[PDB]
RNA sequence: AGUAGUGUGC
RNA sequence: GCUAC
RNA sequence: GUAGUACACUACU
């Protein structure tokens, strides 16, 4: 599937620019690609629109084809000229075709034709209303201004790409990039500024004392140029650049010396660079040892050990019942009846007493239903009525399982024993296990042996469960295999033991949730003998209890207290567990995690073992702790750096790696990691490249060998590189969120910010240096490489200052900037005494209150340089300092520069993110001045950073991985060529002899090396020089002085800012009673005097990522110089790429050379990176740095030879709980996304189900609703199964997996759609496009439908249509009170305004009266405040300000399942108390029957999700029309972007307000969008309904009906860069719904996918003509392939009557070929068909004449020994002239214009030539030319004596490139003639008397005629009678797929299977005989060649091979 | 007891 | 925290 | 100031 050129074009395009040099000549080059590409897009523009593509003709042409009835020269014409016309019902359109992204040249060339048209049209009287149509070539979408032309074609489907003429100028780019000559030449015009931003400077800026240190610090003639720098105004010179090439030229001299010798080190290095090998990692283990144990309390007692999983667990016992009053009656006569005396024993005999009802069963279980009955009958909580202990027998039963703790069943020391000692109830090294221990090692051995003993036997449970029986023939249908691994997971003691306990932690949250300081409670399982009593007490403490019959026979991982021995068996219980709601949390979600862990480490991989896996990842998804987390992070830097060629993994080992092994699988773990760091330098060596299948055009096959060589690291077995990856990378994923104390982490990172702070205070000095010193700049590079990477981004791209306005709203309003009204973080450094006292005596009184039930002043006494600080949202602050009037409606840059002045002091605090990392990083809040002062800085930097193509910003949506794999591929493609090139000579020689030479010959060739440094920064923001920033702002040409010098003041202000310690972590250090001994926290503080620390010289994470990033390239492109003068110092090849994402990097180099070994490259390109970080004041981090030679690896993505991969586990291990618990929709909606994400990153199809059905689970978990239970809507619908609901009313999602990837919970109800047209449309429409079976719901009969189809109609009909803002309907309202809402400003001005005497009816007309801020926000000042005071109304927000846990809302929406929490007014009234849930379900389905449903209600169903959207389209007819096709398998993966399927909201909704379309096409079609369906009326019927019965009229109803108006208009309007991972590259858009449903069915291959019909249609308005356009495209594929098809197997004797066989009586697609062919006759585009036409004997001379009019070729005549005849289209000259002197030269063309004068000189002066014109001439008008290029090169083309003149000039600029007259000869006299035509019709038959093939005549004498291509997997499309030909079916060889192959290879090795579908004989006598209708012309065979590389690796490509490798040779060789 | 910790917490 | 007196 | 502070699983085991 190429893209849209040839070989006979793009390689002329590639050849033409690698040989110019020139700027003119690359100048031509450019306007010639940019040209190709409008003739590109005015074929297929023209080939859409059905008309007949015309090649710019005159308007004298136009008028004389649209009245071609009068006198030729009367009525006049201009002389310019269109690109095509129109004429149709009278009206001439005229056509121009623009490919730009501006619209103003659209808009010149409008008003130049306009007016010129207007002078012809009112003497012809014609309305000639004139057409552009503008294509938009990066986002492709059509924008045709004339509104009286789209009423004809009211969609257009041009889906073509304009990659191949960007890479094309890319190229171009790259050569002539340092050419300056080039560059003011292509520029789109002169260098503009726009106006300042402000008028004013700083001049407090010059005596900061902060610029004084940075002015002192630099010598003399640098403090010169800053201070000449700053004060330069690009405005204000005659050369912007003066000033930078002033400043270049001063420093170039240190820079050249620097380059240099950087360079000359490269013969210094002998190449022993740091390798991982056993003494490395021993020497590193061994120091790791040793400062572990001189920082830990090393133990070596086994029971000083913590619990592996916080759970014992037994099985089942068959003969008890599972009945919850029987095992309440079993666990109290089990505890009670304990033998023994140990410790805790009576106090479990106590326990057990305490909950023994007796025989009184009835009695238990009638009042807690009489309770539970109190409880559910209210939405709120049963208020002011205490619960009473009822007595029943000898337990005080207090609820259902909740217990009184009786004083007189326990005894006093027996209870305090038991609540002090076993459960801590009112209770200096951190110790750890000696991992290094032989017996600790041995133990933890045994642990894991004894827990696959017991946990691997069978479960004696049926195998099934909600993930199967709802999910597993999906799962089936994609991998048998993983069906079977998940029925043998669910078979075994694992998966009870996860389940088991998942459902009693779910059952321990929802017991304790109503837990009393006196009470304990009973959680149960579905197993019948694992209990766990969860004591009385946010956290949570429990203990498990299991029975069982015989002893020894429980799981035990580490958490058991004690067996005993009771009554029918033994009793085991567990020690006490006290956790925190969060862990406990993640426990219920873990059998997810489980499943997922297991089938993704299993995943198509036969030598490992089940229960191995399932053994580790039982402990792996169970770990709460951090004894895990020490493991996992670390193992990435230890298993990478030790299978990577170059890395420092010695010195991680030594300094990084810390195990923290407190449980026995963290000692286990801790030894998997050591044997695999020692394997892994075992095994780099078996990783084997595949081999790479070339085309010239794309790469089709890469990446790494899939052998299992690889030792698996975490369970013994084999493994593939990718899946030793996989577990590389996978378990850091497995840890948790949520695990730090804030009380240790606070302290921490303020431990690491104050000791880089004093280290440098005390230690750091120097700012400059040259010698590579540590946190510092090398002053004239830094200088030299920013002059010259801003000269080079600058005079690129002449508007950057306009572009930075634009897209980060600097002209508008603050108010209309997403990232200064959201909901995060901000600080206000004010005098708040009040109310942090205020809430810290009502925290102190409601302490004592609790107390009874059974601090700020001290800070701000014990602290007197306290700064006192609060932290706001920031839309409240920003609404506060509008309130204020410190900020107003004006432009925000202005704002910004004053603020950069006015504000001079910066305060950051910081908190916890809470990460799953070992040490928590930390974000720093700002306060909102600094945010808008950082907003500037950045902003600049970041749209500076776009402009560079490796500076990772404009794609941060998993672009990146897009980039890496085309610098891969540029890198192989550059290696390649450049090893068979340099190397072509010798390898001629070794074929030339070949055995003895051949080797030592070969000694001497180019070796390839390819080198990829993956490496991290050390302290990237923090012992970063920020001095170098100045030197960025102040070299900056786009801004004025005064906006430097106030951005520079802002940066020394910011170099003074403070560090605010936050109160709770003074809280904690003043209350520390013992003086902590080498203290920093009170040093730098100076013992906790203040708060503050000024930090310096961090500048802090996540403030300056832009900036630092565009400093960082450019010390990357030093980096890069160094190399490249250092391999011309070798004279070889270079290239590097180089990616920088702030503080990650990934630079490749690939370097051929011949001179020394390729170890002494490594380790003089890795010295150098090091440097090269180092002179710019970065820092590599050796220890995390790597080196490679095949993978890649940048933020978390990989390319592992070209191909792309990344860990997709972690999208399915997020998506086990990913959610805010909303309702049951919300939660499966976000799932589902994450499930997506999985997809897009390569997630198989059964994994991808597997996590489908995980998601439902776990959602139908949190709301009661798996089967059986009792929110279960199965009983409450008509419907047969779960799959039969819709989600909206908590159904599973029944969909293809491409459809849920592509749009995911709208795929239910499309996908229930698709099956209603498919069981009801007509049976002659049913392989017709959805638009036209959806106009045919008009012919249903909806009497007889099936009554689930009729009430899924009405619930998408009546609540899905008139909804809210995927949409839910069955949410729970949660009762939240008025939350924290006290510290917000913005709150407080809605309460005042709420009690106000009519106030609140005075925003509600101010809204109702501008109602566009109801689903927007405002532009103005005035107007936002309104809009966010008004926003306080909707509850949502309210509780979406509160902080909120998700353990909470998770336990919350659990135990709230059964009450009314469903409002059933919002669900009723949109079709005409509280409600639980089943009484939603009952009134629903009640409700529902009382209202009808027509055909109008199912045509209204089918326009408002399918018709109104054209995705929705395409998918409907991607699965109607779908062709499935051959499997392969995936063997080259690649990157494609998804295309947008619609071919601001702010602006459209202002616009349809307030009625004026301010951006001037799409606002009046798309309100014509708006006003055309006209749904309005019932609102306002409504509306005087309510004010009948109300009386006076209503507002806030008013309000919600506009409301719900604008939400259900904004649905149909509707106002991202998403990167798959394919089997192929796809294209158009057509290719990418092929791949995806190709891709996404099967795990083990990939289908091929083609289509009946065109998928891609507009809409339900243009319908004929889309099916015209389709069965055109059918007529060109059919012929496609059927010429290509015919002269590539079938004889050349015997093809024209195959041909008209094929013609009569066969059909492609359903339609006849008979009917495509009358089409392809009949159409515009016959020249695309003429050896088609020509072998049929349908061809005129229109056609081929059309042929050369429209494309062309040079010829060149006469090369006698004096006249030359070079003649074009339309182009001609005539020389006449001897030797020495030429006489003259005629020139003919077909219009005589100065452009195409020069550029038909151009071209017919560039064949083959006789001479190089060596004379001169005095000249005075039109000559012929030439200039000198060195070694026997010149240039002829055509010029002006002034252009002459003037390049002569330009050209004589003082510069340093030797100057080169162009020296002029021979007049040029030119004429104007039509040209002959050079293609006569009867010209053809002699030429092609023995050219026998049907796509490809000779037109010329060396001119072809050819018929384009098309993949024979299209052939199974045809139908027809067989033909049989002696002994072969021809039909059966079309329907063939293993002998339709064009490789002779293929078919040589082919199967006699496959071979007998052909023979079909009757009666002959010979196979040689019944061959002979086949083909005789030689196939291709395919020839791999080795290149010379380290990375070792086989090239393989086509070849025309010899005379005897026919398709008729291969058949006989198979027979 | 559990969790966290070469910062005294829960 | 919340609810009632 | 006093009193109150309300609920899920219930399973093939
Ligand atoms: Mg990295
Ligand atoms: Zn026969």
């Amino acid at each position: 599937y190429f893209q849209g050129m040839d070989y006979q074009e793009y390689q002329q395009f590639l050849a033409r620019i690698n040989t110019a040099r020139d700027a003119c000549v690359a100048k031509d080059i450019d306007v010639d690609l940019l040209m190709a590409r409008h003739d590109y897009f005015g074929r297929e523009l023209c080939k859409s629109l059905n008309i007949e593509y015309r090649n710019d003709v005159p308007f004298i042409d136009i008028i004389l084809d649209i009245r071609p009835e009068v006198d030729p020269l009367t009525i006049d014409a201009p002389h310019i000229t269109p690109d095509n016309y129109l004429y149709i019902n009278n009206v001439l359109y005229i056509i121009d075709y623009k490919v730009s992204v501006s619209n103003e040249s659209s808009v010149i060339t409008y008003d130049k034709y306009y007016e010129l048209t207007r002078d012809i049209s009112d003497r012809l009287s014609i309305p000639i209303e004139i057409v552009i149509i503008r294509i938009d070539p990066v986002s492709r979408d059509l924008h045709i201004n004339s509104d009286r032309f789209k009423e004809l074609y009211p969609t257009i489907v041009v889906d073509i790409n304009f990659n191949q003429f960007f890479d094309l100028k890319q190229l171009l780019y790259e050569k002539f990039g340092d050419d300056e000559e080039f560059l003011l030449k292509v520029a789109h015009g002169d260098f503009t500024l726009t106006a300042p931003w402000c008028k004013t400077g700083c001049p407090e800026f010059w005596k900061h004392p902060i610029y004084k240190e940075f002015k002192m610090s630099m010598p003399v003639p640098e403090r010169r140029l800053f201070e000449e720098s700053v004060k330069f105004n690009a405005y204000e010179s005659e050369r912007w650049n003066t000033n930078l090439v002033k400043i270049r030229e001063y420093t170039k001299k240190d820079y050249s010396e620097h380059i240099s010798k950087s360079a000359k080190n490269i013969f210094l290095a002998s190449g022993f660079y740091k390798q991982p090998n056993k003494n490395e990692i021993s020497e590193g283990w061994t120091l790791m040892v040793e400062r572990v144990q001189d920082q830990r309390e090393i133990s070596k007692s086994l029971h000083d050990q913590k619990p592996s999983i916080h759970f014992i667990w037994g099985a089942h016992n068959p003969g008890n019942s599972n009945n919850a009053t029987f095992k309440l009656i079993l666990l109290s006569k089990s505890l009670q009846s304990i033998k023994g005396i140990s410790t805790y024993t009576e106090a479990f005999k106590s326990l057990g007493k305490m909950m023994d009802i007796g025989d009184k069963a009835i009695e238990y279980e009638e009042f807690c239903m009489s309770l539970k009955s109190k409880a559910r009958s209210s939405w709120k909580q049963i208020m002011n009525k205490k619960l009473e202990p009822k007595q029943i027998n000898n337990a005080l039963v207090l609820w259902e399982q909740q217990f009184m703790i009786n004083n007189d069943l326990i005894d006093k020391s027996e209870k305090l024993k038991l609540f002090k000692n076993f459960c801590g109830i009112g209770k200096s090294k951190p110790k750890i296990l000696d991992f290094d221990d032989a017996n600790m090692y041995l133990a933890s051995l045994t642990m894991m042996e004894q827990s696959k003993k017991i946990l691997s036997k069978s479960n004696g449970l049926k195998p099934d469960n909600f993930i199967l029986n709802e999910f597993g023939s999906r799962i089936k249908d994609a991998n048998k295999e993983t069906y079977d691994n998940m029925h043998k997971i669910f078979e075994t003691g694992y998966w009870q033991c996860i389940s088991d306990f998942s459902t009693l932690m779910k059952n321990i949250l929802s017991v304790s949730q109503y837990n009393r300081h006196n009470t304990f409670r009973i959680a149960m399982c579905a197993n019948n003998n694992v209990f766990a009593i969860v004591f009385p007490s946010a956290t949570v403490v429990y203990s498990i209890i299991v029975l069982h019959k015989e002893e020894e026979n429980i799981f035990n991982p580490g958490c058991l207290h004690g067996t005993f021995k009771c009554m029918n068996g033994y009793i085991s219980i567990s020690r006490a567990i006290r956790l925190d709601k969060e862990r406990c949390q993640r426990i219920v979600s873990s059998p997810g995690l489980f499943l997922t862990t297991c089938l993704l480490f299993k995943h198509d991989n036969p030598t490992l073992v089940m229960s191995d896996i399932m053994n580790f990842s039982i402990y792996t998804s169970l770990s709460i702790t951090k004894s895990v987390l020490s493991l996992t992070e670390p193992a990435r830097y230890m298993i990478m750096n030790s299978l990577a060629i170059s890395s420092n993994v010695k010195d991680y080992i030594a300094e990084k790696f810390s195990p923290y092994t407190k449980t026995l699988f963290s000692v286990y773990m801790t030894r998997l990691i050591k044997n695999a760091c020692f394997d892994a330098y075992d095994q780099r060596q078996r990783v084997q490249l595949r081999d790479i299948y070339l085309s010239d055009y794309d790469i089709t096959q890469k990446g790494i060998k899939d052998n299992r060589e690889l030792t698996s690291i975490w369970f013994p077995g084999s493994v593939t590189l990718k899946e030793y990856l996989t577990q590389i990378y996978l378990p850091f994923y497995f840890n948790a969120k949520g695990l730090h104390e804030k009380h240790h982490v606070m302290v921490d990172l303020a431990k690491t910010i104050l000791e880089i702070e004093c280290e440098q205070r005390e230690n750091i000095k120097e700012i400059w240096s040259t010698n590579c010193t540590k946190q510092t700049v090398n002053l004239k590079i830094l200088i030299h490489s920013l002059c010259k990477n801003l000269l080079a981004d600058t005079s690129r791209h002449n508007h950057l200052r306009n572009r930075i306005e634009n897209r980060n709203n600097f002209r508008r309003s603050i108010t209309t900037i997403s990232t200064f009204t959201s909901s995060k973080s901000c600080l206000k450094i004010g005098d708040f005494r009040k109310e942090k006292e205020l809430q810290s005596v009502k925290q102190k009184k409601i302490l004592e209150v609790q107390s009874r039930k059974m601090n700020y002043e001290m800070l701000r006494n014990a602290m007197p340089n306290y700064t006192d600080y609060i932290s706001t949202k920031v839309f409240d602050r920003l609404y506060e300092l509008l309130d204020k009037k410190v900020l107003t409606d004006k432009p925000v840059i202005e704002q910004i520069m004053d603020m950069m002045i006015d504000h001079k002091k910066f305060y950051f605090t910081f908190f916890n993110k809470g990460q799953k990392t070992s040490k928590d990083r930390e974000i720093f809040v700002g306060e909102y001045e600094a945010k808008m002062c950082m907003y500037a800085v950045e902003r600049i930097a970041k749209e500076r950073c776009k402009l560079n193509p490796d500076e990772m910003i404009s794609e941060p949506g998993d672009g990146k991985l897009k980039v890496l794999e085309q610098k891969s591929e540029q890198e192989i493609r550059f290696l390649v060529e450049t090893t068979r090139q340099k190397n072509r000579e010798i390898d001629e020689a070794i074929e030339a002899l070949a055995l003895g030479k051949i080797e030592k010959l070969s000694l001497g060739k180019a070796k390839g090396l390819k080198m990829e440094i993956n490496a991290d920064m050390s302290k990237w923001s923090a012992q970063d020089v920020f001095y170098k920033y100045f030197w960025l702002i102040a070299l900056d040409p786009i801004l004025y002085p005064q906006e430097k010098e106030r951005i520079l003041y802002f940066m020394c202000n910011y170099m003074d800012k403070e560090l605010i310690l936050p109160d709770e972590l003074l809280f904690n250090l003043l209350d520390q009673k013992v003086a902590y001994q080498n203290d920093i926290i009170a040093t730098m503080t100076n013992q906790l005097n203040s708060n503050t620390v000024l930090i310096k010289r961090n500048w802090l994470q996540g403030n300056f990522n832009y900036t630092s990033s565009y400093v960082h390239s450019c010390a990357m492109s030093v980096y890069k110089e160094i190399l490249k003068e250092a391999i011309t110092l070798l004279d070889g090849s270079i290239l590097v790429n180089s990616l920088v994402h702030s503080d990650d990097n990934q630079t490749s180099i690939t370097i051929v050379q011949d001179k020394m070994e390729n170890d002494k490259i490594i380790d003089f390109a890795m010295k150098e990176f090091e440097r090269a970080c180092l002179t710019f004041g970065c820092q590599a981090n050796m220890k995390k740095t790597y080196v490679t030679n095949c993978i890649k690896e940048f933020v978390s993505l990989f390319n592992l030879y070209g191909e792309p991969f990344s860990i997709y586990g972690r999208f399915l291990l997020t998506s086990v709980g990913d959610c805010a618990y909303i309702g049951p929709y919300e939660d499966l909606a976000s799932r589902i996304s994450s499930a997506q994400t999985a997809i897009k990153h390569g997630c198989p199809p059964s994994l991808a189900w597997v996590s489908i059905a995980i998601s439902h689970w776990m959602t139908s978990l949190t709301y009661n609703m798996l089967p059986g239970q009792s929110n279960d809507p199965i009983d409450y619908f008509p419907a047969e199964n779960r799959k039969d609901i819709p989600i909206e009313l908590n159904g599973v999602l029944d969909a293809p997996l491409s459809m849920i990837s592509t749009v995911g919970l709208e795929s239910g109800n499309l996908y229930f759609l698709i099956k209603l047209l498919s069981k009801y449309t007509p049976v002659m429409q049913k392989r017709e496009s959805v638009v036209n079976q959806i106009a045919e719901v008009k012919n249903w009969k909806v009497e007889d439908l099936t009554d689930n189809e009729i009430f899924r109609l009405k619930i998408l009909r009546y609540l899905v249509l008139d909804a809210e803002m995927g949409r839910s309907i069955l949410t729970p309202r949660k009762f939240t009170t008025a939350g924290s809402l006290r510290k917000l400003y913005s709150f407080s001005k809605y309460q005042d305004r709420l009690s106000s005497p009519g106030g609140m009816v005075e925003l509600f007309t101010y809204l109702l009266e501008k109602p566009e801020l109801l689903v927007t926000k405002g532009e103005d000042m005035k107007d936002y405040m309104e809009s966010v005071i008004f926003r306080y109304n909707s509850k949502r927000f309210k509780e979406s300000l509160s902080i909120q846990n998700p353990a909470q809302l998770f336990i919350e929406q659990i135990l709230f399942s059964h009450k009314p929490v469903i409002d059933f007014s919002g669900i009723r009234d949109k079709y005409i108390g509280k409600v639980t849930f089943t009484e939603a379900y009952r009134l629903l389905m009640r409700d529902l029957s009382s209202l009808e449903l027509t055909n109008d209600d199912i045509q209204v169903i089918y326009s408002y999700i399918i018709l109104n959207d054209p995705m929705m389209i395409t998918i409907a007819n991607t699965h109607i029309l779908s062709i499935y096709g051959s499997p392969q398998r995936r063997m080259g993966m690649s990157c494609s972007t998804m295309p947008e399927f619609r071919n601001s909201p702010a602006l459209v909704l202002r616009a349809y307000s307030k009625n004026n379309p301010d951006m001037a096409r799409d606002l009046v079609h798309l309100k014509e969008f708006v006003e055309n369906t006209n749904l309005e009326e019932k609102m306002k019927v409504r509306i005087a309904m309510n004010e009948a019965e109300k009386g006076q009229r209503d507002i806030v109803f008013e309000l919600k009906e506009m409301t719900r108006f604008y939400q259900v208009c904004y649905e149909y309007v509707k106002s991202k860069i998403k990167v798959f991972i394919l089997p192929a590259k796809s294209y158009t858009t057509t290719d990418f719904c092929s791949l995806m449903q190709g891709n996404l069915i099967k795990d083990k291959e990939w289908y091929t996918v083609h289509y009946l019909k065109q998928i891609l249609s507009g809409g339900h308005k243009a319908i004929m003509q889309h099916n015209a356009t389709s069965e055109q495209n059918i007529a060109f594929e059919c012929f496609k392939l059927i010429t290509h098809f015919a002269d590539s197997f079938i004889d050349s004797l015997s093809r024209s009557a195959f041909l008209q066989l094929i013609i009569d009586e066969f059909s492609y697609k359903d339609v006849k070929v008979s009917k495509l062919y009358d089409i392809i006759k009949n159409g515009y585009n016959r020249t695309d068909f003429i050896p088609l036409l020509f072998r049929t004997g349908d061809l005129r001379q229109a056609d081929l004449d059309k042929y050369d009019a429209m494309k062309s070729h040079e010829r060149v005549t006469w090369n006698d020994w004096i006249n030359l005849t070079i003649t074009g289209y339309n182009r001609s000259i005539t020389i006449i002239g001897e030797d020495n002197k030429l006489t003259y030269a005629e020139l003919c063309l077909t219009r005589k214009t100065p452009e195409n004068i020069t550029i038909s000189g151009r071209k017919l002066l560039g064949s083959r030539h006789g001479l190089k014109f060596e004379n001169m001439s005095k000249i005075q008008n039109y000559y012929i030319t030439y200039r000198k290029k060195d070694r026997h090169q010149f240039v002829y083309q055509i010029h002006s004596h002034e252009s002459i003149t003037r390049r002569n000039e330009e050209h004589m600029a003082i510069r340093t490139r030797i100057y080169n007259e162009i020296t002029p000869v021979c007049v040029v006299n030119v004429a104007e003639v039509d040209g002959d035509q050079r293609i006569l019709i009867r010209s053809l038959d002699y030429l092609n008397n023995d050219i026998f093939s049907l796509s490809r005549i000779k037109v010329g004498l060396d001119e072809f005629a050819t018929i384009k291509k098309a993949h024979f997997s299209k052939m199974v499309s045809f139908e027809g009678p067989p033909i049989k030909t002696g002994l072969l079916d021809l039909t059966e060889l079309m329907k063939s797929q293993d002998l339709l192959n064009l490789n002779y290879d293929n078919i040589r090795n082919s199967n006699l299977i496959s071979f007998s579908k052909l023979i079909c004989c009757e009666g002959s006598d010979n196979i040689n005989d019944g061959l002979e209708f086949l083909s005789d012309d030689p196939m291709n065979f395919t020839e791999g060649e080795a290149i010379h590389s380290t990375p070792i690796f086989n090239i393989y490509y086509s070849k025309r091979g010899e005379r005897h490798m026919t398709y008729r040779n291969a058949i006989k060789l198979l027979i």
